């Protein structure tokens, strides 16, 4: 009767930490431990669903608060769950320390907390129907989702820890060699370089060297708003016919709009259009040709799919943004991209940098020629490896990091460093 | 409980499933309609619909309902014949198959045609998906955010009956007393808490008098007026100003996005439309020009329930409120509209329905859809919550076969009585 209608019995929230390399970006350097939060929704009948979100302490505390107010709600009642999260978040606005996904706000905070639950509830709905999540989203329109090689400048390793197998990358030769390593292992057919680390002329030379080494592979460059309008325009024109797109060259909708009218390739963003309140300004001002969507902060798979439709109506193309993440997020990203016609560019992923660390059972997620086939099983098609989850949770307990702070980590070496924002 | 079927050994867990369409049955029907007047003429004595029944190999069936015009019915029959073999969750793939059948290219845009042909199949496929999950269709759309869906009394000027036939029970309504008496009748039976008056029939001064008489007779109730583009920009501004404080919204007073935008800037109430924004390619102009504050969405031509839900999100993002439009329809469309409205937080205004004008005629079993205090409780059953009454379907299909009507034409029917009549558009 009552306990046989797919109601939530309990929600388990487990923060986890896993090893991350010293990847460089406009906000500093990645710390040695990356944090995530794993969410497991369990129904009365024992069906479980998994979600994954940010590990930062302020977010984790909201996720815990919301989780404690979900028992008794129906896993199909996504509007009602969204409302409950919004009630729990209340007046609070959660801000991160890096700004690499743009400004904070109330709606964005609610969407970030809601997304973990929503993915888990969709996993459950898929299982209950014997179908992949993609089928709840209208069915897959492609069998496999292409991902890009996500290249970074990086240190050889962190201070007083072992050097990683990737080696250092601090110039065009190192960037090219890093690309050969990733493409060789994963088969990526697109390349993205994370910029805003070295002067723009040096990063432009890395892009040129990639083009020479990898003819025919689409290239993207992302300085995370590290440049001025003037520099952006200069670099934009110097890279004519070389980039598929230029992502967030400069801060703010106004600056982006001025760059866009003067460079030959489209602009992309995951910094100045990051919540639905920003869309009408994006339509009006045209700062971008491509929106990088990310279900972790747009509020889950369904809301992301609605945003895709809106973008397509107003003539904006879609790709997918990525932060260091595990297999649950990769499965979710893959279902969403597989079922969304408007997501036509290769998606980003950090997967290769995690070096095989994961909390799901092996064999469900694989890369085939640079693409991830939609997983086989009903729901997300991944299952929790509980021993690995316990190891990563213990890592979190001992790791001494509670909030992602790339700038703080860089400042521990160079106290005059600040996140580069319209700096070059 | 699956009883050992379709599940992993000893469990209730389904393994990866396929559910393909076996066949699609398409049945045109006709039912009786009273002589309601509007800007385009007068309703003909029969209204036409097409009933679609999608049958899976597993034996689960789903229903949809769409327009009964002949050219549309022909496209629906052609699509229905090419759908067998597709999975009922594969809605993108079905949409593309329909697009191929209608000669569209979705990869001039024939999106309007694809959307309206796809809609009936989408609704039937969602009815099936609901039945498979043992859930109402609202649950496939995010879950209901209200228990019941409020509808408005949809009032019309009308003749006592069709020339040379028995008069209907509602009586004639040709002036304000008649419109109020009609409202009393409707509200007494269904309990509506909102009223809409279909205008465009009499000079605007008379229609504003009917609105004032309704406000006097029904003190608390929101009122809406819909001239169906029968007025000029100048007249719309005069009427809108004169009705300050009285209307919830003024729907389609004048033709075209440009005219509407000029009216909207000068009248105190929001404007609504179901005529000048009817497909996604109209939305950038609607956002840019602001012809409207309220979009009346209709799943029958926006492309089914999921697509309508996507449009509702877009509207909310750009500050546009939503309500729902209807044409003469039966219980399958009512159930679909109700599930959609129940699960769409952005649909804040009472929805329209012609239901009272159908005088109990239906093709679904009784009991599932009821109006309580002006609102339709979201049906219980899994799926749409309605069941085909196969005897009634047969009777209405035979009515279709025998009537002399194949495409709706209110203007042609009016001209059979007054050849000098033409549809009023930008007229008053």
């Amino acid at each position: 009767l009552y306990f046989q209608s797919m109601l939530i019995r309990e929600v388990r929230v487990t923060p986890v930490a896993f090893r991350d390399p010293p990847l460089l970006n406009a906000a500093g350097v990645h710390q040695p431990w990356a944090l995530r939060t794993i969410v497991e929704v369990v129904t009365d009948e024992g069906i479980t669903g998994l979600g994954e979100t940010y590990g930062d302490l302020a977010h984790l505390e909201q996720v815990r608060a919301a989780a404690a107010r979900l028992p008794g709600l129906d896993v199909y009642a996504l509007h009602r769950i969204y409302r409950r999260v919004a009630d729990v978040v209340g007046a609070n606005i959660v801000t991160d320390m890096h700004g690499l996904t743009g400004s904070s706000s109330r709606v964005k905070t609610v969407d970030r907390v809601f997304a973990a639950f929503e993915v888990a509830c969709l996993d459950i709905q898929g299982k209950a129907a014997g179908r992949p999540v993609a089928d709840l989203l209208g069915g897959k329109v492609r069998d496999a989702v292409p991902y890009s090689a996500y290249l970074f400048y990086k240190w050889a390793g962190h201070p007083g820890k072992p050097e990683d197998r990737f080696g250092p990358a601090l110039d065009p030769d190192g960037i090219v060699a890093q690309a050969r390593l990733l493409i060789g292992e994963y088969g990526f057919r697109s390349i993205k370089l994370k910029g805003g680390v070295f002067p723009p002329e040096q990063e432009a030379e890395a892009i040129q060297a990639l083009r020479d080494a990898f003819p025919g592979l689409p290239l993207r460059l992302d300085p995370n708003a590290a440049w001025t309008v003037e520099t952006s325009i200069r670099v934009g024109r110097a890279l004519d016919g070389v980039l598929e797109y230029l992502e967030d060259p400069t801060p703010g909708i106004d600056g982006m709009a001025r760059v866009a009218a003067e460079v030959p390739m489209p602009l992309a963003t995951n910094m100045c259009v990051v919540t639905p309140e920003h869309l009408p300004a994006a339509v009006e001002r045209r700062p971008i040709g491509v929106l990088l969507i990310d279900h972790h902060y747009w509020g889950g798979l369904v809301r992301s799919a609605h945003i895709a439709t809106l973008c397509a109506t107003f003539g904006i193309e879609l790709s997918m943004h990525s932060n260091s993440h595990l297999g649950i997020s990769l499965a979710a990203m893959t279902h969403l991209a597989a079922a969304t016609p408007a997501i036509t560019h290769a998606c980003d992923t950090h997967t290769p940098w995690q070096d095989g660390q994961d909390v799901v059972a092996p064999g469900a997620l694989r890369f085939v020629d640079g693409a991830v086939p939609v997983p086989d099983g009903p729901g997300l098609g991944v299952e929790l490896d509980r021993d690995a989850l316990a190891v990563m949770h213990e890592q979190y307990e001992r790791c001494g990091i509670r909030t992602r702070d790339d700038e703080g980590y860089m400042r521990s070496f160079d106290p005059s460093f600040s996140t580069r924002r319209g700096f070059w």
